[PDB]
C-alpha cells in the first residue's frame, strides 16, 4: 500500500525543488523540503475524505506552484494564461488526432482490410498532424510559455470495419479540430494577441480548410457509387484516388 | 426614384458627345447639349404613356444616334448592319456559353459533387469559348466594326445534380451555338462577305464539330454505362475518360 | 403574352424540385407539384396590382424557397447569410471589372486607336480579374456555401476616346473594389470569419494596392507629360512603359 | 550674425510654397508672401516669452500648416492621421535601431575588442533594418501618405565594453520595437486598417520573435557559460555560434 | 519635471565609469562615484545662470572627460585629435547625403511623382554613401581612434517637387562633400598623415569627381531639353539615361 504513495508524493516533492544543482550549496535543504513536503501531504491525508476529490485538490496545488516565481521568461511579452491553456489543449488535440490517423493507418493495413492506399493516405494524414503539433511546440516555446504535457487519449473505436465510418470519424474529428482553432483564434482576439492569431489562421487553417473539403468530398463520393453496400466501389475509389 | 432617372438621363447625353475634349474648344457647348437633352428627355416623358414602351423608344433613338456621321471608319469595305448585328449577338452568345461552362465548372467542383476531371474540362471549354470570343471581338475591330457589349444573361439552371443534364444543356448549348453559326454563314453569303465567311467556316467550325462529336459521344457513353441509375458509372467515366 | 409567361413560370418549378431524378420514384408528384405551382402563380397574379412589384415578389419568394431543408453542407461551419451575400456582390463586382477591362482592352485595339500595349495591359488585368473572380468562386465553393450567379452588368461607357477617361475609370473601379473588400472585411469581422478575413486580406489586398498604385502613377505620369493635350506624350508613354 | 534667424524663417517660407514653377506665374507672389510671413515672424517674435515654447509653437505652426489643401492624395482612402503618426514613430524607431547596430558592429570591429563574426552578426542585423525601414518607407508611400523624417538620435551608450551589455541593450531595443508594434496593431485596429495591420503582422513580426528568440537564446548561452567572467566563454561563442 | 534630470544626469555617470564590471571589485565604488557626479551636478546647476550655455559647459565636461587615461590605443601612431575630429565630420556628412538621398528614393519612387529609374539612382546613391561611410569608421577603427556619433541632421527640404530641384540640391551637396574632403585633406597635410590623404585621395575621390560629373552632365541634359517646363523631357530622361 506504498507504491501508489511513493508515486503520488515523489510528484509535488520533484515539482517544489527540479533542479538539485550541486554546483552550490549541499543537499540537506532538499531533505529538508521532502520532509516538509511529506509532513503536509500525511496531514492532507488525515483531513481528506475521498479519492476522487484528493487528486483535484492535489492537481490544483501542482498546478498553483507551478506559477510562483519561475522570473517568467526573457521572450514573453504581453501572453495570458487563458491563451497557453487554449494552446496546451491544441496541442493534446492535435495529438489525439495524430493518434487516430496512425490506428486508422495501422488498421487498414491489416489483413482484413488490405487497402494500401487508404493506409498510405493516413499515416501522410498522422505524420501532418505530428508536423502541425511539432510546429505549435516549436511556437509555444518561442513566445516564452510553458507546454504541460497531459496524457493521450486511446481512440474510442477499434474496429473501423468498412472505410465510410473511418471517412465519418474522420470529418467529425477535422470539424472537432476547426471549432477549437476558432475558439482560440477568439480568445487571442478577445486577449489582444495578433501575432498568434495571424500564425494560427496563416500557418494552419490553409491545410485544415483543404483536409476538410478532402474528406468531405470523399465522403461523397462513397456515398454515391454504392458503400458500404458496393465491394467495387471501394476498390474504384482505392485504385484511382489515393491509388 | 430620381437616381434612376439620372441613370436613364446620364445615358443619351453621354452617347452624344462622348469625348468631351478639353484641346480644343470650351465648355459651353456641352452644357447646352446637356440642357437641350434635358428639355427633350422631359418633353418626350411628358408624352408618353408606360414604362416598358419608354424604354423601347430610348434604345431605338440610342441605336439611332450613334450611327449619324462618324467618318465609318478607315479600314471598313463593304460590310452591311445585318452582318454586325449578327456577329455581336454571336459574341453575346460565346459570352453567355462561356458563362454556363465557368458555372458548370464551379459547380462540379463544390463538395455535394466531388468532380474534379469534369471541372476541369468546363473550365478548359469555359477558356477556349473566352479565346473564341476575343478573336471574333478582334476580328470585328479589324474590319472596322462597332461592338455593342449588352448584358451577359445568368444561367437558366443552377443546380445539376448529376452530370447526365449538365452533358445534355452543353449539348443543347453547342446546337443552338452551330445554329447561330449557320444563321451568319447564311446572312454572310447573303450580304456578300466572303472574308467573314471563310473566316468563321474555318477557324471556328473546325473546333466546334469536334467539341459537338465529343459530347455526343459522352452522352453515348453516359447512356449505356447505366448513368444515372449507377454510382460507379459516373467514377469510372471520370477516371478514365477525363482523367 | 404568353412565351414570358411561360419563361417566368418555368423559374419556379424548376426551382422547387430541381433533380428529377428517375432511378427511384415516377413522375407523377412532379406533375402535381408543376400543377399547384401553376394554380399559385394564377392566384397571385389575379391578386397582384403592377408588375414591377410582381417581380420584386417573385425574386423574394424564390430567395425565401432555395433557404428551406437542403441539408445545409457538409463543409460549412459557421457561416452567416450576410457573409455569402457579400462574396456573392463581390465575385458579381469582379465579373464586371472583368467586363470592363476586357471591353478596354478590345477597344484601344481597334483602327481608331492603334494602341497594343494598353490593350495588352487591359487583357493581363482582365485576365487578372477573372483569376481572382474563380478564386472567390472555389473559396466559396470550399466553405459550403451557395453561389447566385445573376447578370453581368454591360459598361456604361463604350467610347474611351483617349487614355485619361480609361485611366481615370480604371482608378474609379478600384477604388470601388477596394471599398466593397473593405466593406467584406468589416462585415467578415463583425460576423466572426477570421478564414475569410484573412485569405481576403492576404491573397487579394496584396494585389489590390498594387494595381491601385500602378494606375495612380500612370495618371500622374499621364498628367504631367501634356496628355491629353499632346500626342505624343501618348505614344512615349505606350512605347516605354507598357512596352 | 543673424544665421539663426535666417535658418529658422527659411523653414516656414519654404513649407508655405515649396514648388516654385517658373513655368506659368512670375516671381512677385512668391516675394509677397516671402514679405507677409517675415512680417508674422517679427510680431510673433514680438509677443513671445520665452525659446522652448516659441520653437514648439513654431514645430505647431508647421505641422498645421502642411494639412491645408494638398489635395489630399490619388490613392489615399480610408487612413487617419494617428496611423500616420504612428508609421512615422515607427520609422524613426527603426532608423534608431539601425544606427544602433551599425554603432554596435563598428565597435565590435575596433581593434579594443577583435570580434569579428560579432561585427558580422550586427552589420546584417542592420541591414535587415534598414530593409524593414525602406519597406515600411515603400508602403506609406503605396498608401499616399506624407512621411516626416525627423532627426535620428545617437546611441545613448558608447562603450559596450564586453558583449553581455551590448546583448542586452540588443534585447531591450527588440522589446521596445515588439511594444510598438503592438501599439501600432491596436491603433490601425482601433481605427479600421485592415491592409496595415495584415501586413505589419504577416511581413514583419515573423521576423521580429525570431529575432528577439535568438537574441534570448544568446543571452542565456551567455549567462551560463561564464561570460563575462569568463574569456574564453566568449571565443568558444564567437568560434561557432556566429562564426 | 524629473525625467529630463535624469536623463541629463545618466550620461556623465556612465562616461565616467562605462564598464562596471564585476568580475573584480565590487559595486560600491560605483555608487560613491555616483553619489560624487550627483554632488557635482548639484553645485553646478545651483551655480548656473542659463540653459543652453550649461549644455553647452556638460558637453565640454564630457568631451575633456573622454580623454584622460584609456591607454590611448595599441594600433595608434602619429595622429592627432584635428584629424579625429575631421574624419568624425566627415562621417557625419556620409550619414546626412545617405538620409537625403534615401529621402529623396522614396520622395519620386510615391504617386505623386511616378518615377522609379530616379528612385532606383537615389537608392543607388544612398547605398555608396552607406558603404563609404562604414568604410570611413572601418579606416578610423583600424587607426586607433574614438568615433562620436552624434545625431544626424533631417534633409531641409522635403517637397522636391519637380527633378531640377532635387537634381540641384544634390549637386550642391557634392560640393560640400568635395569641400569638406578638400579640408580634411589640407589638415590632414598639415599634421603630418600621409596614409589617410592617400587613403583620401584614392578609394574616395575618384568616385566622388564621378558623381560630381554625371550630376552636373543631368543637370546640363535637364537646361536644354525644356525642364522643367517640359513634361515630355523628364519622360524621356527616364526612360533612357536611368532606365
Amino acid at each position: 500500500t506504498q507504491d501508489l504513495r511513493s508515486h503520488l508524493v515523489h510528484k509535488l516533492v520533484q515539482a517544489i525543488f527540479p533542479c538539485p544543482d550541486p554546483c552550490a550549496l549541499k543537499d540537506r535543504r532538499m531533505e529538508n523540503l521532502v520532509a516538509y513536503a511529506k509532513k503536509v501531504e500525511g496531514d492532507m491525508y488525515e483531513s481528506a475524505n475521498s479519492r476522487d476529490e484528493y487528486y483535484h485538490l492535489l492537481a490544483e496545488k501542482i498546478y498553483k506552484i507551478q506559477k510562483e516565481l519561475e522570473e517568467k521568461s526573457q521572450v514573453r511579452q504581453n501572453y495570458h494564461q487563458d491563451a497557453e491553456a487554449a494552446i496546451n489543449r491544441q496541442i493534446n488535440l492535435e495529438l489525439y488526432a495524430s493518434y487516430v490517423y496512425l490506428s486508422m493507418s495501422c488498421y487498414f493495413d491489416r489483413d482484413d482490410v488490405a487497402l494500401k492506399n487508404f493506409a498510405k493516405y493516413f499515416l501522410h494524414q498522422s505524420h501532418e498532424e505530428r508536423e502541425h503539433a511539432e510546429k505549435l511546440m516549436k511556437l509555444q516555446n518561442q513566445r516564452g510559455g510553458r507546454i504541460f504535457l497531459q496524457d493521450i487519449k486511446k481512440p474510442d473505436r477499434d474496429d473501423w470495419c468498412s472505410g465510410l465510418n473511418a471517412m465519418e470519424s474522420a470529418l467529425h474529428l477535422e470539424k472537432s479540430v476547426n471549432q477549437s482553432l476558432l475558439e482560440l483564434h477568439k480568445l487571442a482576439t478577445d486577449k489582444n494577441d495578433p501575432h498568434l492569431c495571424d500564425f494560427i489562421e496563416t500557418y494552419y487553417l490553409s491545410e485544415q480548410v483543404k483536409s476538410i473539403k478532402e474528406l468531405g468530398d470523399h465522403v461523397t463520393n462513397l456515398r454515391k457509387m454504392g458503400a458500404p453496400c458496393a465491394g467495387m466501389a471501394e476498390y474504384l475509389f482505392d485504385k484511382h484516388t489515393l491509388g
